[PDB]
């Protein structure tokens, strides 16, 4: 079940934080695939991003028109800034557990701030990868350290990036957010409710739901329906309390693949004909449409990054199945 | 007699506690203290613990001082923030996220309030047995579900605590800290220059050494003799990679006793006569002077949060056999 790089082809695997993931560098970044196109079925891309800080852009300005993108901060921090059309251009500096929804034909792009930086991209549909062994030189990685110490334009539009040159990212943060009058770690943050809109949302401070059904678990949407329209996915964590004995793990089977990164706890999984295998830190779990699958939290807190093709899956039907809930934090009580 | 407890033991032995485990909890308000280590169970050397919490508008202890005993705040995950003031010097207040650090010595002002909703902060106090005041001004908690945390003057001397009625915490924040001309988050922090004096360390700025004797270990010193003087103990967090399949796993045996706490990664621990065993997020280990260990990261990269008894732990015992270092990653190659 655990491979060192995303197979080459659609089944269950999980891959280790940190594999090798067929790693590339950019300079001083270092990717790693965890979930390519190959490896979903074309479904969606989970790479991870571990780079130091930086005095530059990590990127230059840019759009993808084919491709929902999306950040995710595991640990360190960076800022992202992001536009659509003569919307106000808005900027948050994202640190572990942020999150920010880039929607295609909007312009971004990110600065990494903190020495020891994480950055987790779901990117959909897959196959995105691709662009990154363009522009990126192949890395052997033997150690597996985080990241090593230490007609262009128009070749990147066949990937999908198409350069905003005149797009200048604004330098008027503070606290960590521009333009004035944002919320950003003081208030809660809401899910754009218009299709094309960028949105942010702070560690713990989107909405939420309880769902009682299998144990108690929470799920903090990032994309729905509302927002995917077409590229047909959700996003989210869900944190979860372990499996009481008065509850039978369930069984799950959903028509699209689906994945998750594990960012706190321990959480066993079984998928398919595999024996049952329990994630750490950063661990990536995929899960091939329409294969049966089990999951149970060993800590008695986990929270993972959920993504998932379709508009009915996991998270979504937990968050279908349960309440509105206000706390990061489950009842007490059983 | 099995090496994972549910609650601190009552006398010194080597043992494992998960995160979130019942640990003699207690609630004070909406904040909920775990005590992974204490004074019966360190033999006195220190105590470890937990506190997690939800955003709160108000400080979360009045301002106050410690006349024997040397705090330190470890955010293990949200933000919280920390005011802090040494005789006649500045007052010095910083927001800690996931990974920072304060430095609170004996005799120095401070207060915290927490900011994030799914806020964690990591105490060790030096010496071991303050958290008697916990016990007293908290209410038992059961918390059945081991949910984070349940959602919704002369006196106190005994304790060690005396109230700082004077102290006014400073609202001039800016960026995460105060006054203007710190450095947070934007360069190197480095350790205060002698012991009494508070200081903060923002993930990954600290100084670092590499060892590259067992693989690669890169340690962050947070207290070192120069600044705990008599109270003889080490902090530090201690980054790894996995062991090289030609390197021994050293054994260890140290004077006094030492723990950690695992932040990222997968940390297996085989202590005395007891079986190997894999922590995750959160769980700690503890290991009383004398006692034989051996220690080695599954994760390809798993960094921990040190404490020992002692000048010579293995923190320095690392930094001593090391070289200097300026990055959060080791090599890429053995
Ligand atoms: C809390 O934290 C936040 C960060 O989260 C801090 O925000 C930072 O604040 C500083 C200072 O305000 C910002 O830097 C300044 O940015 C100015 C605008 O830059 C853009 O426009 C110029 C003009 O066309 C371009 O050249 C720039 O391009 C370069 O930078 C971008 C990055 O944004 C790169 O992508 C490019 O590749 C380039 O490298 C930007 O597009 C900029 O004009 C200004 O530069 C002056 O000042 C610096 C030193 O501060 C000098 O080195 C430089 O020579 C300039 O000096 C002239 O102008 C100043 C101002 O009028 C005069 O005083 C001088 O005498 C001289 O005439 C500087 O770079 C920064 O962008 C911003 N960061 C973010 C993310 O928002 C807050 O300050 C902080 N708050 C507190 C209280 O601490
Ligand atoms: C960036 O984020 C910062 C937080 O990290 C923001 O700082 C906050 O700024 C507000 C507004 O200035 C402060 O609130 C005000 O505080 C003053 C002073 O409070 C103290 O003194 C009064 C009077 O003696 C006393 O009653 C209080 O108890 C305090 O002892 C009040 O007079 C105002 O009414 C108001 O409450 C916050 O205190 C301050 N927070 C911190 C932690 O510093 C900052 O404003 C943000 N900057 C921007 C541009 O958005
Ligand atoms: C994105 O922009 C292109 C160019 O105008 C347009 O043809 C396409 O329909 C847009 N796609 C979406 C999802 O808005
Ligand atoms: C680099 O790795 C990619 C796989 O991501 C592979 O397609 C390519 O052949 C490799 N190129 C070189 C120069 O090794
Ligand atoms: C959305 O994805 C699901 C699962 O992959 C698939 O069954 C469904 O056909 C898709 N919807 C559309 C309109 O393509
Ligand atoms: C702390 O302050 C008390 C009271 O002034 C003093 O007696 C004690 O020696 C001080 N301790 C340290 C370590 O500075
Ligand atoms: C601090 O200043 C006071 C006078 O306000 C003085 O009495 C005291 O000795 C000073 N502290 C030190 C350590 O010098
Ligand atoms: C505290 O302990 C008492 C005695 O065991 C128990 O009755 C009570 O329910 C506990 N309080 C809480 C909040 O758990
Ligand atoms: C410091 O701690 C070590 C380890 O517990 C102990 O052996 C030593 O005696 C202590 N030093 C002093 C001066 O007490
Ligand atoms: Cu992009
Ligand atoms: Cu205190």
């Amino acid at each position: 079940l655990i491979v060192e790089d995303a197979p080459d082809h659609v089944r269950p695997y999980v891959i280790r934080h940190y594999s090798h993931a067929r790693a590339v560098t950019v300079d001083t970044q270092l990717y790693r695939f965890y979930v390519t196109g190959p490896s979903s079925g074309y479904a969606f891309t989970l790479m991870g991003t571990n780079a130091p800080h930086s005095d530059a852009l990590g990127v230059l300005p840019h759009i993808h028109q084919k491709h929902y993108e999306n950040f995710y901060c595991n640990k360190g921090s960076f800022q992202l800034w992001a536009q659509s059309g003569n919307e106000t251009q808005q900027t948050r500096v994202l640190s572990s557990g942020d999150y920010g929804s880039v929607p295609r034909n909007v312009t971004h792009t990110f600065q990494i701030q903190d020495p020891d930086t994480e950055m987790t991209g779901v990117i959909v549909p897959g196959g995105f990868e691709d662009l990154f062994y363009y522009l990126g030189t192949n890395a052997t990685d033997t150690t597996h350290t985080p990241y090593i110490p230490s007609s262009t334009i128009s070749t990147l539009q066949s990937f999908d990036v198409y350069a905003e040159l005149s797009f200048t990212p604004r330098t008027d943060t503070v606290n960590g957010t521009a333009p004035a009058n944002t919320v950003w770690h003081t208030g809660a943050n809401a899910l754009a409710s218009t299709a094309g809109d960028p949105y942010f949302i702070a560690n713990g401070w989107g909405p939420k739901y309880l769902n009682s059904q299998y144990g108690y678990q929470i799920v903090a949407p990032f994309v729905t329906a509302t927002q995917a329209q077409d590229t047909n996915y959700t996003l989210s964590t869900i944190s979860m309390s372990t499996t009481p004995s008065t509850v039978t793990v369930p069984t799950w089977s959903f028509p699209g693949a689906c994945a998750f990164q594990v960012q706190e706890g321990r959480v066993v999984v079984q998928i398919g004909d595999y024996a049952a295998t329990e994630l750490g830190s950063g661990d990536v779990a995929f899960i091939p449409g329409g294969v049966e699958f089990k999951y149970y939290s060993e800590a008695y807190f986990s929270k993972v990054l959920f993504v998932s093709s379709g508009s009915d899956g996991l998270d979504q039907n937990l968050v279908n199945g349960g309440e509105e809930w206000s706390s990061v934090s489950f009842p007490a009580d059983w």
